């Protein structure tokens, strides 16, 4: 009966996704499922690897531009699509508080655990603001986001790059319909650059990205009673020149037979068979403008870091 419980209210979606992904001829698993407690902690670690420049690069821009962004938006409500990295969130909240504008915070995530942490953290640090955690998939459940106040919706970390172009276009269009006049969108997009720098960012020496990738198998093992042997799958990251995107795979070292008991499903991996677990699309600055335009959104500002590694867009 409680609004807070409705908003914070997945298991069905994982079942559907795992069945479809593992029974396809080209096997795949969606990257939205990487970020359980263990995966989120590993992502955290990823944000501090020397190879993985995106987080600190976008953080650098936000540290410099948050006050400008807040000034331009005039928003009183921060909506974050995909939570879990509060260092960036705090920068925008601080600026909104500085401006005497901050009334409300709405974190949005597919993982209920991540929402609780962010809600608790921001709740303790920002007195006198309304907090509504919204649990959902940003490809399906944007409607669950309350339509209140003037909302600055932020979608950082190049998470938009984890959508392929058709789903990405549908996401932007649905996002645009959810925004009301006066609302603003802040979008982070990692940029095309040296291909070796790109591959290494998803294939670090410390082996952390590999553990992060293999952890999706642990999620499925736990949630659906499967028996993936994690060490039997090799992490592989590749650049796709045609699509200008990183592609992340798990490759079976030897033939594998996997029983997914909760789905009453048995699946086979040939030796050398690869399963797609993520893409990370890299953008050209002029194209972000075009993709936003297609969705009916008008980019009003573009910022980049001092090295030009990463892009941040403000639109209405
Ligand atoms: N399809 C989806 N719907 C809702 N949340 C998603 C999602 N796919 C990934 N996420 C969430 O988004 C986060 C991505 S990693 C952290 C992103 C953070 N905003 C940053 O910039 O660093 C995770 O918490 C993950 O659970
Ligand atoms: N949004 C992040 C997510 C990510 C970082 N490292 C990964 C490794 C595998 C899959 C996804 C990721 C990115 O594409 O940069």
């Amino acid at each position: 009966l409680s609004l807070a419980n409705y908003l914070a209210a997945a298991a069905e979606a994982l079942r559907r996704d795992v069945r479809a992904g593992l029974t396809a001829t080209q096997k795949s698993l969606p990257p939205k499922w990487f970020y359980d407690a263990v995966g989120s902690d590993l992502f955290d670690q990823i944000t501090r690897l020397p190879e993985y420049y995106p987080t600190r690069t976008e953080a650098q821009i936000l540290r410099t531009r948050s006050a400008e962004i807040i000034s331009a938006a005039g928003a009183d409500t921060l909506v974050e699509l995909g939570s879990g990295t509060s260092e960036k969130t705090r920068m925008l909240l601080d600026a909104m508080r500085d401006a005497e504008l901050l009334r409300r915070f709405i974190p949005f995530d597919v993982d209920a655990g991540v929402l609780r942490s962010a809600g608790a953290a921001i709740g303790a640090e920002y007195p006198g603001i309304e907090i509504d955690a919204v649990c959902g998939d940003f490809e399906e459940h944007l409607g669950k986001i309350p339509h209140v106040g003037r909302r600055l919706v932020v979608f950082l970390g190049s998470t938009i790059g984890n959508l392929t172009p058709a789903p990405r276009a549908e996401f932007l269009s649905t996002l645009a319909d959810t925004l009301q006049p006066g609302d603003s969108l802040l979008l982070g997009t990692d940029l095309v650059k040296d291909t070796g720098r790109l591959v290494r960012a998803y294939d670090d020496a410390a082996g952390v990205t590999a553990a992060f990738n293999r952890n999706v198998l642990a999620v499925v093992n736990r949630e659906l009673s499967a028996d993936f042997d994690l060490d039997a799958f090799e992490h592989v990251a590749k650049w796709n020149s045609d699509e200008e995107r990183i592609e992340v795979w798990l490759r079976a070292r030897t033939a594998q037979h996997v029983r997914v008991a909760a789905l009453d499903l048995e699946v086979d991996f040939a030796a050398g068979e690869e399963m797609l677990t993520a893409v990370s699309c890299k953008f050209r600055p002029e194209n972000v403008v075009a993709e936003l335009a297609e969705a009916g959104l008008r980019q009003t500002h573009w910022w980049t870091d001092p090295a030009g590694d990463f892009g941040l867009s403000l639109a209405v």
